[PDB]
């Protein structure tokens, strides 16, 4: 009985040791299981940010390489441009102590035929863009070539277009107001193509092409010229020009409508017409110039005095052609038939259609005199029918535009030409263009630009890498405590 009591006492004592024992390892087990879970959860992490590192560090290994390209560009031009610096620095410096020694030697001539008044360089380089490109926008009509075609080949255009040629002070615009003749774009129309080897009113043979537009009093067409290749302004290239042309609502012309024809060189200028047929009486047709020259980034061009030609400013005994509502200060040539009077540019005191008439010292068309054909292009004497005007800030502007005599002043003070009637009726067209032409002689041109110290570039920043990180070594797994022994009887 001692015996088994004992052994029960023994028995239960080791029960109670088993549950104890179990209960211990199942804690300890279950701490395992937290710091495993706790392990997993840090490697799961550590690969995800290695994998978002290795990508962070790839894109920003690319971003650098791709930046020192550019750099590496940029770079060289910067090097190339601080070595040519001292070069065009030379030639500027050369070329300024030339034209104020050129200027010096005007100064004893200024007063002698052909000379400007006021001796001055020309800074504006713009006298010839023939493959200059030409845009144009209008808040009037884009004129289909087929139409300007077809206006050119009837009424008084006829004769010469049949000769070959187009006669644009002839042209009746008549045939061209019919909604049908409408464009949605600009096309353009002169003698290239099918025409090539044709003659215009503009330049004779030599090729020359124009957009037209169909404006009314007010109406416009703005013109961007690009691809230019031999303007300068103090030695800047010129790349863009942005010009609009208005038709001023205080033409006298007897219709409603207008064609432009806008040649593609911008050198060339323009042509208006509102003559429909007939010559007409107390008439006139301006034409506003609104203006802006850009270089080469796209910036407008601020002049300081640049030099405008005005010329082949023809003065009839019925007509006067003359620019007016000007920016800029207008400069005589001496011995021109151009002045200013009351805020108008125009052969003042005589007119110069033909030599002896109405006090003209030559003819403008070419004949047997001597110094006849003043008015063309390369003519020695073209000046004796034009001026400049010195224009200042990036906008500027003047209207142009031809006028009856009577017009502009009463009969009674108006040349008298034997034979011919002063009031007699004029057509309402003009062709005329504003560019650098200085027709002044021996005026000196600045074609070499005062170099400025290049900006050198910035090497990009160093790209910012990071270091993946190791993975945390797994938990050891805990030492459980072993049964105990079963106790015997
Ligand atoms: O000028 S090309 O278009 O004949
Ligand atoms: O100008 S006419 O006399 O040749
Ligand atoms: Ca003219």
């Amino acid at each position: 009985a001692a015996n088994e009591a004992d052994y029960q006492a023994k028995l239960t004592a080791y029960q109670t040791e088993l549950a104890r024992v179990q209960k211990a390892n199942a804690d300890a087990k279950a701490a395992y299981e937290a710091a495993v879970a706790a392990n997993n959860a840090a490697n799961a992490a550590l690969t995800a940010e290695n994998t978002a590192i290795k990508k962070r560090n790839a894109d920003a290994k690319a971003d650098y390489e791709a930046k020192l390209a550019k750099y590496q560009a940029d770079l060289a031009k910067y090097q190339k441009d601080l070595a040519d610096y001292p070069v065009k620095l030379k030639a500027y410096e050369d070329e300024q102590t030339s034209i104020k020694a050129a200027l010096a030697e005007l100064e004893k001539h200024k007063n002698e035929d052909g000379n400007l008044t006021e001796p001055s360089a020309q800074n504006l380089v713009y006298d010839l863009e023939p493959n200059a490109n030409l845009s144009l926008t209008t808040d009037g009509k884009f004129l289909k070539a087929s139409a300007v075609d077809d206006a050119f080949s009837k009424s008084t255009s006829k004769a010469k277009y049949d000769q070959k040629i187009l006669q644009l002070d002839d042209l009746d615009i008549t045939n061209l107001e019919q909604s049908n003749d409408v464009a949605s774009s600009m096309e353009l129309y002169g003698n290239f193509g099918d025409k090539a080897g044709w003659s215009t009113t503009v330049s004779n043979n030599s090729q020359v092409k124009w957009g037209s537009v169909l404006l009314e009093r007010g109406q416009s067409a703005t013109a961007t010229y690009t691809n230019l290749q031999n303007s300068y302004y103090n030695g800047k290239k010129i790349s863009k020009i942005v010009y609009k042309y208005t038709v001023d609502p205080k033409s006298k012309f007897q219709g409603q409508k207008v064609w432009l024809g806008i040649f593609t060189d911008p050198t060339l200028g323009v042509f208006a017409s509102a003559y429909t047929g007939q010559v007409e009486k107390n008439t006139s047709i301006f034409i506003k110039n609104e203006f802006t020259f850009y270089d080469e980034d796209g910036k407008p061009i601020n002049f300081d005095n640049a030099l405008l030609s005005v010329a082949s400013l023809n003065r009839e005994h019925n007509s006067i052609e003359m620019a007016k509502d000007y920016s800029g200060k207008f400069v005589k040539i001496s011995g021109s038939s151009i002045g200013e009077k009351n805020g108008m540019i125009y052969a003042t005191d005589t007119l110069n259609f033909k030599q002896g008439e109405g006090g003209s010292r030559w003819t403008m068309y070419k004949n047997s005199q001597a110094g006849s054909g003043w008015d063309s292009s390369d003519a020695p004497n073209s000046w004796y029918g034009a001026g400049a005007i010195k224009m200042s800030g990036p906008n500027n502007y003047v209207t142009v535009g031809a006028t009856s005599a009577t017009n502009v002043m009463p009969v009674s003070d108006m040349p008298v030409v034997p034979g011919k009637d002063n009031t007699d009726g004029k057509k309402p067209n003009i062709w005329y263009s504003l560019n650098g032409k200085i027709r002044a002689v021996n005026v000196p041109k600045v074609t070499k630009e005062k170099p400025t110290p290049p900006v050198k570039p910035t090497a990009p920043t160093k790209p910012t890498y990071e270091t993946e990180k190791p993975l945390k070594p797994a938990p050891v797994a805990p030492n459980y405590e072993k049964e105990p022994t079963p106790p015997t009887r």
